């Protein structure tokens, strides 16, 4: 709600923020999408959301791989910073949503994961598919680290 886009983001998340527009930097890609926020998950390494993805088979080498597939390596590399694109803001919005409702004040990785899959149309969601790991499937992974404490 008040104060900047990132504000709420756990010190992990802040990080997965940092790693995905890196990951769009070295696809020489002019924004940063939702597939980009996937391989910030995933690189950041640590979190809950790192944690569900690699119990699942979903590795950096293979997002990666994919992401170069589907989408290309692109011309230039862009210089500075790389503006979210608008699906990559609405996963950001829902990850703020996804934190609320389960009674927190911070975003961590796994709101941002959960927002992913929620928003579930974009580059993200299409290599989540392609890669042999269903949505709802992500989703029952996250929760299920999450539960039973």
């Amino acid at each position: 709600p008040l104060g900047s886009m990132f504000e709420r983001f756990t010190d992990r998340a802040r990080r997965v923020v940092v790693l995905a527009q890196e990951e769009a930097r070295m696809l020489n890609h002019n924004y940063i999408g939702t597939e980009h926020i996937l391989l910030g998950l995933i690189h950041e390494g640590e979190g809950v959301a790192a944690k569900s993805l690699e119990s699942l088979g979903i590795s950096l080498e293979g997002v990666r791989s994919q992401v170069e597939e589907i989408i290309g390596q692109g011309q230039q590399a862009p210089s500075g910073h790389i503006p979210f694109t608008p699906r990559a803001k609405k996963v950001l919005e829902l990850s703020l949503r996804e934190a609320l409702q389960l009674g927190h004040n911070y975003i961590g990785t796994e709101h941002i994961l959960l927002g992913l899959i929620r928003e579930g149309e974009g580059v993200a969601a299409q290599v989540l598919v392609k890669l042999g790991a269903e949505l709802t499937r992500v989703r029952q992974q996250v929760i299920q680290l999450l539960s039973g404490y």
